[PDB]
């Protein structure tokens, strides 16, 4: 009969993805429901004895659980390696496949846009998940250079050590600097191709934030992307779109990572335009 | 719906169960957050299993073979007659504390007392010693039914049915006495003082569903009530006999809807759309 994909995350609320998954394999007919369990460190290893018991045909992973996650696949991507954390699991017959997909669906949102980012130069804020998981994607695609730019807080030295890994793994060279350091920036926005904003600088309580002081620094030629969705169009994409420049919105990773993951889960088709419309992300 | 909760099905093989969609129709015309999936678990992966239900936060699942009685030392508590019988077909978890029950006995048992007879102080002639003919037994003897005059052949289920019968004299007021099918003297004369006759065995069921355990038509009294636990065929060699003797007769339909009710009030705390069911599943 179906099968089921679960979503192991802690808290659970708001997600999308339960919406986005369903109506996708719902479109299609497809013997598959997606569920979300709320699931914490505490306890993820028992859940993923559930999902291994009970046949569960994968999960999605989220907070607390991405770090974690890594440790109980029998398997994980290059990039999903750089990182050190996965938001999605495939059970292939009890032996499971760990990815991440905010990296590469970050990365298609870019592609489909256009814009070939092999031997670009990116300048690339935050050192979270989301950051972590588009620099590894971006330095396996053959971007050049990835500036990396993250305040003093606790993800200053986690950037550190996330560059040391790339740095000695790929040969993409990945550099990481205070966001602090005024100067650093405006030369290194300067010199590039793609701006990533990757931290929660433009995501409430930050809604009316943006790393972005002087918007003489967003030149017409520059790319402009925003991991944060809520809302649609943050400080920064207002800036950059009145600038000229060139956007891809939170929506599109979104949509892509989502598209990702339905794929590797189903071997389907993930109906795109159809998620787009129904989940309103066109504004 | 992220809000949906699961509730499973653990047995193997799944193959025709009636279940998943008795209760989904049912949660779905109550309009209620609950999604019922079956999972293919055996004796092997149960244990997994259950830790799952726990760590995923599952409502609780239905239980089938192989599975019914290894899973009484899976539960923190089983209700008086799931403790006579040593099996249970559900689990509801309340936060992280498991109770097992067995609505094949509470339903077999509702399905008589809807068609109007009382058990208290009768007599029962049970066929059989396996799952369904003990649930029936001890669910009865906790009815207050007088005496279970149980006929099992001599097969494995012959030392079960003794040990069954110890259990429920010596738990209840009930008494019950295991006689050998072979002994025809003994199978006529429990007839003529019967109340009440129920087929838990497999007689009647492909393959040998030309096959009942009463040979002589006049044996059935028109004022003995006669029940079936096989519903495939719906219409049993023996309740056509009996149909055509005059007796009041319950099939298995009867059993499989009230045993389907049963957990859906268990899981949900609402009242199960009895006359709805009934309905869209054909009966
Ligand atoms: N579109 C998508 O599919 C998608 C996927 C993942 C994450 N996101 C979004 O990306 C954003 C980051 O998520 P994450 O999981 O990587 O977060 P995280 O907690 O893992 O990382 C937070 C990052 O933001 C930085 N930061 C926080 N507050 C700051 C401030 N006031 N000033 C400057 N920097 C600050 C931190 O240093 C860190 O680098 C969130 O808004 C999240 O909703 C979107
Ligand atoms: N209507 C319902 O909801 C419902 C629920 C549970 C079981 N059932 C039915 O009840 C029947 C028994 O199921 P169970 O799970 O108790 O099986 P079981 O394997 O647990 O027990 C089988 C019983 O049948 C007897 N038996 C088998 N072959 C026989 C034969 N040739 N002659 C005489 N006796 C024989 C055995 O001695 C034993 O007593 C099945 O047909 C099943 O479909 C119906």
């Amino acid at each position: 009969k179906y099968e089921l994909i679960g979503l192991m995350a802690y808290p659970i609320r708001h997600s999308l993805s339960p919406e986005m998954q369903n109506k996708a394999l719902e479109k299609a007919g497809l013997p598959y429901t997606y569920m979300a369990f709320e699931v914490d460190n505490t306890t993820f290893a028992s859940a993923i004895e559930g999902l291994k018991a009970l046949k569960m045909r994968g999960t999605g992973v989220s907070m607390p659980n991405k770090q974690l996650a890594c440790e109980y696949v029998d398997e994980l991507t290059p990039a999903a390696k750089l990182v050190g954390a996965i938001n999605t699991i495939v059970n292939d017959d009890g032996y499971l496949r760990g990815y991440n997909t905010d990296g590469t669906g970050h990365i298609r949102a870019i592609k489909e846009s256009g814009f070939d980012m092999r031997g670009k130069t990116m300048v690339l804020l935050g050192a979270g998940g989301a950051a972590t998981a588009i620099g590894a994607q971006a330095a396996i695609e053959g971007i050049k250079e990835i500036k990396l730019f993250n305040r003093k807080d606790d993800f200053f030295e986690k950037a550190v050590a996330f560059a040391k890994r790339v740095n000695e793994n790929t040969d993409c060279v990945v550099t990481v600097t205070d966001l602090a350091d005024q100067h650093a920036f405006t030369e290194a926005l300067a010199s590039a191709d793609i701006l990533t904003n990757g931290t929660k600088v433009g995501m409430k309580p930050l809604e009316n934030e943006s790393l972005i002081g002087d918007v003489s620094l967003l030149r017409p030629e520059l790319l402009v992307t925003e991991c944060v969705y809520n809302p649609h169009m943050t400080k920064l994409l207002q800036q950059a779109q009145q600038a000229g420049c060139k956007t891809i919105d939170g929506y599109g990773m979104l949509l892509w990572q989502g598209a990702e993951q339905f794929e590797l889960w189903t071997g389907k088709a993930f109906p795109l335009d159809y998620v787009k419309q129904v989940m309103g992300f066109t504004a």
